[PDB]
This record gives C-alpha cells, structure tokens and sequence, in this order.
C-alpha cells in the first residue's frame, strides 16, 4: 500500500503545515501538523478544555464507531518552543491520503498551551520521529508510520514542503517525478529517537564549501534552520545591516536585503537554500527590520534542519532495518 497527501502553509510565511488526516468511523477530517521531531499523534477533542478551543476543528471518539478508549493511558508533551499539551488516549482508524491505519493511538488532548489554543489553522500534530519518544504512559505507543510500516510497497516516507506553497507528503514509494537529479542518502542516528544525521558541511553565497560536520535533526515542525553560531555569524557577517537582537530573540536585518544563498552538505551532494526562504518578514508589523530564517542552535542544545532547509529538498525518510534519509534537490 501507498498514501499521498498534500501538506499546506499555514500562513503567509510557511511557519507551518497542515495535513488532512481522517480519524475514525465514518470520517472525521482534521488538519494535522507532521512532525518528524516528535512523535506523538494528538488531537484537539471533545474532551479539550472548552475555554482552550478557538476554532479548531475537534475529534469527537464518541461518535466513532471504531473508537475505543486504551483504558489507563494518559500522555503529556512539551515541545522545543516550550508549548505542551497533554491528555488521555484512543485507539482508532487513521487514514492519510488514502493509507489506512487500524488500531492507531489517537491521542486525545484534555489541556494544551496558549501557542495551540491560539493557532486556528492546526488541529493537532502527527509525529514522524522514532516511537521511541512517545510520551504515552505506562506503554508507549506507535507512530502512524511506524504501524503502517509492514503494510507499504517500501518503508519509506518523503517530506517535498514547498516555498510559499503547498507540497506533498507521501508513505511507502519515492515519487521520481517530483525531484531533479540523484538522492543521496546519508546515515541515521536512532539513539535520541530523531532522524539525527551529520552535513558535511556550508557555503554561504558563491563562497567556497567548509568541509566540517554538522550533526542535526530532520525536523519537519521546526519552522526555521538553526545551526552552530559559528556557522550562523559567518552567514549573517555578509548581510549589510545584520545584527544578533536579544530583543527579539535572533538575528534580524534590513527587509530591503538581498540575501545570499546557504548550500548545506549531504555526502557529497549539495543542497542550496535561495536567500528568499530566509527572509522570514518584518519582525512586528509594519517594521522594515526582518526576522532570520538561520540562527543559532547555541542553547537549544541540538541542530535542527527545519522547513527553511528542509523545503528547499525533496526529503526521503527510510524507515529500513537501518534507517537512513536521502535529499534530492528539485
């Protein structure tokens, strides 16, 4: 079996995307952020604290007929940014663009952090990562990919995000239609439950590739690239006017700029991130300083390859015996 969806910005500046899943029986379509940095499927609900729902669109088990409550289990998440949510679980039928999962834990929210309530436009998140980061408790639970898995052509999924745009998620084939070029696949570390793997390297601009590696983390619901502050510096050093702000939390700029390009490493395969998709707009609005879409991991404690570099590949994800991720340029 395959399954083929489209994956949406959120708004006008890709801070996110949303994916329409259908839970449930007969269908109940909510829109779900895939979140190959997490892996936790959960949903705003029927049982969300009312005062936290604004407008989403809910889950309703009760009107399920495949719905069934896994009796006991209870799950709690906090994320990068530090929003959190947490709540009970179901077990029920899941499909993503025609792929169908029985028996998948759907995660119920009963309380989520003001960053989900006063996000409209997502429902909840479908994790991607590894299982072994599945907050459920006291036993953990799968991913969608990983129990649909043993049912696709190929154990493989692929993330093709696109720029202002809407982009493509698929599971268990490889679309040679929709990049340009060879994929060049590069190792998988499995040990903190991410797709953790290792650049080779950057360029900034027309400058010539650092070889030097880079361990970081595939992370679909990241939205921007955040690296080392050595490499990060080096790249906002040949933008006129940019400046590292703790005001605001990163590197801005002048919204007039002309960015150079950012050419990570993949073996020795080369990806270019246009300068266009790190510009992330005025940092309030109406300001003519802008919000980089680079910036420094320094804290974070992890590099996070986010959708800023993520939507400049086509992003195979190998769920094999031993996992691996492949990037195209398209």
């Amino acid at each position: 079996s395959t399954g083929s969806a489209t994956t949406t910005p959120i708004d006008s500046l890709d801070d996110a995307y949303i994916t329409p899943v259908q839970i449930g029986t007969p269908a109940q379509t909510l829109n779900l952020d895939f979140d190959t940095g997490s892996s936790d499927l959960w949903v705003f609900s029927s049982e969300t604290t009312a005062s936290e729902v604004d407008g989403q669109t809910i889950y309703t088990p009760s009107k399920s007929t495949t719905a069934k409550l896994l009796s006991g289990a209870t799950w709690s998440i906090s994320y990068g940014d530090g929003s959190s949510s947490s709540g009970d679980v179901y077990t029920d039928t899941v499909s993503v663009g025609g792929l169908t999962v029985t028996g998948q834990a759907v995660e119920s929210a009963k309380k989520v952090s003001s960053s989900f309530t006063e996000d409209s436009t997502i429902d909840g998140l479908l994790g991607l990562a590894f299982s072994t980061l599945n907050t459920v408790s006291p036993t953990q639970q799968k991913t969608f990919f990983d129990n649909a898995k043993a049912s696709l052509d190929s154990p493989v999924f692929t993330a093709d995000l696109g720029y202002h745009a809407p982009g493509t998620y698929n599971f268990g084939f490889i679309d040679t239609t929709a990049y340009t070029g060879s994929i060049t696949y590069t190792a998988v570390s499995t040990k903190q439950g991410f797709w953790e793997w290792t650049s080779t390297g950057y360029a900034v601009g027309s400058g010539t590739f650092k070889s030097t590696s880079i361990d970081g983390i595939a992370d679909t619901g990241t939205t921007l690239l955040y690296l080392p502050a050595t490499v990060v510096s080096a790249y906002w050093a040949q933008v006129s006017g940019a400046k590292s702000s703790s005001s605001v939390g990163g590197y801005v700029f002048p919204c007039s700029a002309t960015l150079p390009s950012f050419t990570f490493g993949v073996g020795s395969a080369r990806i270019v991130i246009p300068g266009d998709y790190i510009d992330f707009g005025p940092i309030s609005t109406g300001s003519s300083s802008c919000f980089g879409g680079i910036q420094s991991s320094a804290g974070i404690g992890i590099n996070i390859f986010g959708d800023v570099a993520l939507k400049a590949a086509f992003v195979v994800f190998n769920g094999a015996t031993t996992p691996t991720l492949g990037f195209a340029s398209k």
